[PDB]
């Protein structure tokens, strides 16, 4: 009796053709709206350029106007400010986020830059006031940062009812870790945040109903710690050589797939589970704050 | 036989004391300056009065300059908002404070009254903005709700340092709850958050070195679920007054444990009291 394979790719593909019939009508209903994303990037770096191309094609896609603005690596901070209050002040920009890491020759500093971002545009959810909503139970309005919300909706895709459950976070970064915990407590369940200074990982790790692991550490929760029947959801992205691979390399997830999907009941692959999701979950909550906005 | 007894109103006199010579310091470096505190008070509730006179107390022994604000029931939200922003204007208040819960026969969003509190005077940690920095653990900038603080200052003075312990933190809301996990899990404990709808709570509490009880449910927490050789930290006030925990049964499996009176509550007032000494230091700053 393994464990039941949660796609990724399949159910992104679901969110955003849901959400692209979701914008269609919207539009139809109230004529000239037009919900809208603006990615603000500074520099020229290869790995954003490809991010952000990602996040633009989707955008459109669903029928979300995209705007990408791009900065050259002379820009200062306080030209930065200057855009990012632009974009707060812009009534037909419903939410935008900023590219990350800045690609400067200019020293700028990133929380303020952040954090000048108005809450209700905030799409990444990123900014310490949304951080704080989320953190506090303002789920029905905040925004969720992207891969902890693509997390929650793989866990509600199992059927299983989260509150009364124990759940454990193996890992607290403000990305994923943090506002996980955050996502779980809220949807009524007994949650546990481990880290690098937690003893015992394992006997902790074997005590989740729920298990959200992001660490970083290429396959180090072990099958064994995996307790019987649990829902384990990798957001890890670790790569490794392998010449058997297309292009060299392959992808391990933060546990040890082969021995945990013999334990748990529902499992996250990698690649293909949690990585699928993010950007969907960014496009749904474009389309949250349009909606938002609209009323 | 019984566990250690962590004296709150010994080790607040010790940090009031503390304060005291710090502001007296202070006024002796600039003359004519006074650290300036404000508790805005909607209604008239009993125990809110109490509470406030406590604070108020502690303030002019310490040498803080304290001012209450009183408004009617018939108070609107509109209203609470022009005394909020005045606030936040008036230069000479360092540290100001809104009275929970709000008495009036009016709806008003507390939250979007908090939040319009200017961060650098939230010395009660309750806007969203320093609840976003304690909840990620940007520490350097932001103030901590004083209930959590006296809690962890309580903690420490067992001696035991916190990281790697397993904590548990029974309850979860935005005074208490909520942000005591936060300065637990910075602090690197392990940390497990009940609350209402938590199954087995008694499995839980038991995996608990550390444990934190704010619920508001007189006696709950058995003495038979702590952890032998735990620290119990019992924020509750219930009416005889009684914490959330069994005392009795509690310092007898427990190492170290607040007793209720004199326990958390005086050191809730003392943190607000180094809150304030504080957001007055960073305006001469
Ligand atoms: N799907 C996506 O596109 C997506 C998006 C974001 C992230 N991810 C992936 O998620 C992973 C984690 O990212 P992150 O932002 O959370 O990074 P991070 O900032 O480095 O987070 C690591 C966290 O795990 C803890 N930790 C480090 N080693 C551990 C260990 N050996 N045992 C227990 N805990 C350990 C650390 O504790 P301390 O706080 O004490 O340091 C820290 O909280 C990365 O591999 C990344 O590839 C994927
Ligand atoms: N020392 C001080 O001066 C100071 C200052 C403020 C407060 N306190 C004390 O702290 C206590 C709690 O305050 P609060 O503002 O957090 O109260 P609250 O708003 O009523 O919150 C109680 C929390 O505990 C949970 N809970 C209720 N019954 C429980 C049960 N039977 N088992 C497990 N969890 C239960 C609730 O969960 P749900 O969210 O699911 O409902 C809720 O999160 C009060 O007794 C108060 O006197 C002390
Ligand atoms: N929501 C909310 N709930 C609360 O319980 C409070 C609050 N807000 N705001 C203010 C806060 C006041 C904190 C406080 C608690 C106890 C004491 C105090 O000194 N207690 C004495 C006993 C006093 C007596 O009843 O005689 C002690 O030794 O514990 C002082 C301040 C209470």
């Amino acid at each position: 009796a393994p464990a039941e394979i949660l796609n990724g790719k399949e159910i992104s593909a679901q969110i955003r053709a849901r959400l692209k019939n979701q914008v269609t009508q919207l539009k139809e209903q109230v004529p000239g709206f037009t919900p809208r994303l603006a990615i603000l990037q500074v520099g020229n770096r290869d790995d954003s350029n490809l991010y952000i191309n990602v996040k633009l094609k989707a955008a459109e896609e669903i029928g979300i106007k995209a705007t990408h603005i791009k900065l050259p690596r002379t820009t200062t901070e306080s030209e930065v400010m200057k855009y990012i209050t632009s974009l707060n002040e812009d009534s037909t920009v419903h939410g935008f986020l900023v590219q990350l890491p800045l690609d400067s020759e200019n020293s700028i500093n990133t929380e303020e830059v952040i954090n000048a971002i108005a809450p209700e545009k905030d799409v990444d959810g990123l900014t310490s006031i949304n951080a704080g909503r989320l953190a506090r139970g303002d789920l029905n309005d905040c925004f969720i940062p992207c891969t902890p919300k693509g997390c929650l909706e793989l866990i509600k895709e199992t059927g299983v009812p989260i509150a009364g459950r124990h759940a454990v976070v193996v890992g607290r970064s403000k990305i994923v870790g943090a506002p996980m915990h955050d996502l779980l407590l809220w949807n009524n369940a007994t949650v546990t945040t481990c880290h690098s200074k937690t003893a015992h990982l394992d006997e902790e790790v074997n005590k989740g109903d729920i298990l959200v692991v992001a660490t970083g550490q290429p396959e180090m929760v072990k099958g064994e710690w995996i307790k019987p029947g649990a829902i384990v959801i990798d957001c890890g992205i670790n790569y490794v050589p392998d010449d058997k691979k297309p292009n060299g390399r392959k992808v391990v997830g933060d546990v040890a797939y082969d021995e945990a999907k013999e334990r748990a009941s529902f499992i996250t692959p990698v690649p293909g589970g949690v990585g699928p999701m993010t950007v969907a979950m960014l496009m749904q909550s474009t389309v949250e704050s349009a909606k938002r906005f609209l009323e």
